[PDB]
């Protein structure tokens, strides 16, 4: 019954990325700061599609981190849109219309796929753009995440068709491993995620996507309208995180987990404390 709503546990989904665990924990702690609601994190969701299904079948009440470009092509099956603001607006409109899901404004950061090399290699061969490695592709070993080879739309197949290059070797691995793979020289180039905290201190260089192959990937929480109706305090709490977390900050938080060996819940807690829970 409705009088039991206050007694329910809010299930917050996290994908298998440090970023998603940090943000899921932050949102849970913020909810507990303001309400008597219990929260839990449903971790290790594999992908955008897994999160989408889990929202529609009640397995998660909030998806902590979704990315506009991924949802536009993968979930909505729409033509890609190059403009970040337009992509977000389209995604918001269609998510409400098709799924009765609220796709919130962004936290303030985007997390894009980015072809990444050591600064040493970039300096030696004057590498600035993806096209700059076209003539080198057969002599390069590329490390990628464990999903990108089969991924539709902005995956390996469409990349080869759009950029007209294939690498001498492709090596799928868990995303977290690619940073050490390129730093150590095992890979010459990797498809990194732009918010990773290791890119800066590992001395890595992200190449410009000069063909604009990759869409915008602004990050937002997504919540079913039914959940918002049953817990009317959630709207105001989620709003407190929006537009407040920039890409440099997200990278720093990711670094705390991956480079400074902190648990995502501790990273989230320390950030909330530093910023006085977003109201000083
Ligand atoms: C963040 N980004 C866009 C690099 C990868 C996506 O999260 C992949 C996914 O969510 O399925």
């Amino acid at each position: 019954g409705l009088s039991a709503a206050a007694d329910q546990t809010i299930k917050i989904g996290a994908q298998s990325m440090s970023e998603s665990e940090i943000i899921a924990s932050m949102l849970g702690q913020l909810i507990e700061h303001h309400t008597d609601l219990k929260t839990t994190t449903i971790k290790n969701l594999g992908s955008n599609a897994v999160q989408q299904q889990a929202l529609m079948n009640g397995e998660i009440d909030i998806a902590a981190t979704r990315y506009t470009g991924t949802a536009l092509t993968g979930t909505l099956r729409m033509e890609p849109e190059k403009d970040p603001d337009k992509a977000l607006a389209l995604t918001q409109r269609e998510f409400k219309k098709r799924y009765d899901l609220k796709w919130y404004d962004s936290y303030g950061f985007d997390n894009t796929y980015a072809f990444t090399v050591s600064k040493e290699l970039a300096d030696q061969y004057h590498l600035e753009t993806v096209s700059d490695v076209k003539k080198w592709a057969p002599q390069l070993k590329l490390g990628v995440d464990n999903y990108w080879m089969k991924l539709k739309g902005n995956g390996y197949q469409d990349f080869t068709k759009t950029y007209g290059m294939t690498f001498g070797g492709t090596y799928p691995m868990q995303i977290g491993l690619v940073y050490d793979a390129v730093k150590s020289g095992k890979m010459d180039i990797v498809l990194a995620y732009s918010t990773d905290g290791r890119i800066k201190s590992y001395g890595l260089k992200m190449l410009k996507d000069d063909k604009q192959f990759f869409p915008p990937y602004d990050c937002s929480p997504v919540v079913p309208e039914k959940v918002l109706k049953e817990h009317p305090e959630l709207e105001g709490i989620i709003k407190k995180m929006l537009g407040k977390i920039d890409t440099a900050t997200m990278q720093e938080l990711n670094y705390e987990v991956d480079g400074n060996l902190k648990e995502p819940s501790v990273v989230a807690k320390e950030y909330l404390e530093k910023h006085r829970y977003f109201e000083s």
